[PDB]
């Protein structure tokens, strides 16, 4: 009907968009960097298929990530362009992002400086604040869906999994990043945007350590030991108190005793005075290092000096 028909531009994407290479991948299809052919702008391209046999699960997410990417503006997520649809493929059009958190940790193979991992965290939690303050929850806040403008700024992205209402009762997430109440709430009991805070919390430490607590198990061993087990920490003591107790206040296992975003953002850790050119200089010595990595590394890491 026409609230599906209304998502969508009614030209072909084909003609519209050039110059196409792989910037990512999931199980809907690739991401591309692609510039309009008419105004040279650049962009990413998420297309996102519904052929075959999963075709009404995949068309449902499809229409859940467009209509959530639809209601959003905002400097820290990322920017939506529209969608178009062409042959069981949607065209999901969004602004161009140098990288993810991730791809800086497989670029380095190292952790970030921690004043990095600051202005990064700094960022996401004004998107985050954004978010709860409008009912929304992101849901799956992980270093690879924190991206990074080339010129610095920090964009929230991958809203496949995100919810229009809070409270909210999905069992949706990525299982070592998951918020012990989302587990608890079996899809039926309920939780707010204060899942994200403990994804963020997790994604400090994956940001510190290289991965995540946890990853040396399956999902489904990980989700027990999230409800059942204490919380995980920073393993090093090489860092500051207040990124400890960021991560700390951010980990805490039952709701009520977490920090919303509002109040996170009023933090130590974010609020430290930090240099101007952290990001910037974060994304140079990363264009720097893909220049040394060898072509086997270089193969995947590319994408990073595609401007
Ligand atoms: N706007 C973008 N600009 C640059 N890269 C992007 C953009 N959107 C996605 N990517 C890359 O594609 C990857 C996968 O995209 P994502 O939307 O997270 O898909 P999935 O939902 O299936 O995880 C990201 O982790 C990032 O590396
Ligand atoms: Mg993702």
């Amino acid at each position: 009907d026409p609230e599906i028909a209304d998502l969508f531009y009614k030209d072909d994407p084909e003609e519209l968009f050039i110059g196409l290479h792989e910037i990512g991948h999931g199980s809907f299809g690739a991401v591309y960097f692609a510039t309009n052919a008419h105004t040279s702008e650049v962009v990413a391209i998420k297309k996102m298929s519904y052929s075959g046999k999963q075709t009404h699960e995949k068309w449902q997410d499809i229409l859940k990530e467009v209509k959530f990417l639809r209601q959003l503006k905002h400097p820290n997520t990322i920017e939506y362009k529209g969608c178009y649809l062409k042959e069981h493929t949607a065209w999901l059009v969004m602004e161009y992002c140098l990288g993810s958190a991730s791809d800086l940790l497989e670029v380095h193979k190292k952790p970030l400086q921690e004043v990095e991992i600051a202005a990064i965290t700094h960022g996401a939690l004004h998107g985050l604040a954004y978010l709860h303050s409008h009912a929304l929850i992101h849901r799956d806040i992980k270093a690879g869906n924190i991206l990074l403008t080339e010129p610095g700024q920090v964009k929230l992205a991958d809203f496949g999994s995100a919810s229009m209402a809070s409270p909210a009762n999905s069992f949706v997430g990525t299982p070592y990043w998951m918020a012990p109440e989302v587990i608890l709430a079996m899809d039926e009991g309920q939780y707010d945007g204060k899942v994200d805070i403990w994804s963020l919390g997790i994604t400090c430490i994956e940001l510190a350590e290289r991965k995540p607590p946890l990853f040396n198990m399956n999902a489904m061993s990980a989700l027990y030991h999230i409800a059942q087990n204490d919380s995980p920490t920073l393993q090093s003591n090489e860092w500051t108190d207040s990124f400890r107790r960021f991560v700390d206040y951010c980990l805490q296992k039952i709701p009520q005793e977490r920090p919303t975003s509002a109040e996170l953002l009023r933090h130590d850790f974010v609020r430290r005075d930090r240099p101007l050119r952290v990001l910037i200089d974060l994304i140079q010595r990363t264009k720097d290092a893909v220049r040394e990595l060898d072509n086997l590394q270089y193969r995947k890491m590319k994408k990073i000096l595609f401007q």
